[PDB]
């Protein structure tokens, strides 16, 4: 009825439904900060060459082990009125069709504000005052629209807040704003009452980096509703890490287990216990969940994919079952690429039946 955000938490390990329902709307710049309601916009899930998603897809991610899904959405492009952001029928009818599915299938949701470029582009005082009302408004129409689901569904505020292709520390400018979004996030849902008093709400560091909200209390803690305490939210953040790995492909190999495969970064199996560690300590010791809401190893190899590829799925165990024993939620990121290079985060093939074309990554984890 009412579980605690650590509680909902633990043990999940699940599963992005990337590059569906956070798409642009059909034809229009990824990056364009405008709101309204673009006649197509209902069938964008499309629109960056996945399919239109079915509940065997849902299906299949359960049967591979996964007992969560977070669900990426792009609000911007389903706004019949922008003024009081109100949301395209249609298209709430598909996000909760989805979500259906997910729960009629013993799967935990998370529904998140994402690639919502007016919101993530300007964390600014000169958009501050705009951005928070259309925020509230936002999740104003979203809390109620889902206010009757149980816990087993989750809210997380935005996604990644940073200045455009700035990936660098925010100012204290920068800061502000984005944790007001967090503050705002918050006392918005708490005001719709019923299920949503205590709905695991989640909530981001900048750009979803956690180094930019763990020192110094970078990451303000919102003030709950009375009585609630830190218990029922969590921290969130995206956890790429090495870049080097997983990222840009600068090693192919990661880990003091595997120096004598190749070269490998300074970042090791201790730089990433001892961060999970810091967030304990920074975090979870106060009563917070920990979410990872993305993470993952793009597909890349130079010259050995075997070997790569079991370095792979010792990187995948080590990083879900470390974060696991601490009570954190991962969610691994998926966008139906595959390859060798950038953005080849595939896991499973969405036009070919849910096919396991990454079974190195599905031995990680499980
Ligand atoms: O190929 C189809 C479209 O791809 C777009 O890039 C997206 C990537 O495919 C997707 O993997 C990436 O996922 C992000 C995720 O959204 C973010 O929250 C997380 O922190 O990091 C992931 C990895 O970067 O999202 C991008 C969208 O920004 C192209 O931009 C698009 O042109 C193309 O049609
Ligand atoms: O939308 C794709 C864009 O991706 C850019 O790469 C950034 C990643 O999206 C982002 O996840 C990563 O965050 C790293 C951080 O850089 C690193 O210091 C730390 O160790 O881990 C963070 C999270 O794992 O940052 C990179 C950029 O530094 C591309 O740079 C961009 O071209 C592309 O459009």
């Amino acid at each position: 009825s009412n579980a605690t955000a650590q509680q909902w938490n633990k043990d999940v390990v699940g599963w992005n439904l990337g590059n569906e329902f956070e798409c642009s709307a059909p034809g229009q710049d990824g990056e364009s900060m405008q709101i309204g309601n673009p006649d197509g916009s209902i069938h964008a899930e499309t629109a960056w060459g996945n399919p239109v998603v079915t509940k065997k897809m849902i299906q299949a991610v359960k049967k591979a082990g996964f007992n969560a899904i977070r669900i990426p959405i792009r609000w911007q492009c389903h706004i019949t009125n922008a003024q009081a952001m109100s949301i395209d029928k249609a298209w709430i009818a598909r996000i909760k069709e989805v979500v259906g599915w997910c729960l009629d299938n013993g799967l935990k949701v998370i529904i998140n504000v994402h690639h919502e470029k007016w919101l993530e582009s300007r964390p600014t005082y000169q958009y501050k005052e705009e951005n928070c009302q259309k925020l509230a408004l936002l999740w104003m129409n979203i809390a109620s629209e889902f206010a009757n689901y149980d816990s087993r569904l989750a809210f997380a505020g935005t996604n990644e807040v940073h200045i455009r292709d700035n990936w660098g520390k925010p100012t204290a400018e920068n800061l502000e704003v984005q944790n007001a979004y967090n503050q705002i996030f918050v006392d918005v849902v708490r005001a719709t009452g019923g299920n949503n008093a205590k709905r695991h709400l989640i909530l981001q560091t900048y750009v979803c980096n956690p180094w930019f909200g763990i020192e110094n209390g970078d990451f303000i803690i919102p003030k709950d509703a009375e009585g609630n305490g830190n218990n029922y939210m969590s921290v969130e953040f995206h956890y790429y890490q090495p870049w080097s790995y997983a990222g840009d492909c600068t090693y192919d190999y990661w880990g003091d287990a595997y120096k004598d495969a190749g070269k490998i970064p300074a970042d090791n199996e201790k730089t990433m216990t001892d961060f999970f560690d810091k967030a304990v300590n920074t975090w979870s010791n106060k009563g917070l969940g920990i979410v990872i809401g993305a993470w993952g190893v793009t597909d890349h190899y130079k010259s050995n994919s075997e070997k790569v590829h079991e370095n792979m799925t010792y990187y995948c165990k080590f990083l879900t079952t470390e974060a696991r024993k601490r009570g954190f939620s991962t969610f691994v990121w998926d966008n139906n690429h595959f390859g060798n290079g950038s953005e080849k985060y595939g896991i499973f093939d969405r036009f070919k039946s849910m096919k396991v074309n990454a079974p190195w990554i599905l031995e990680g984890i499980f």
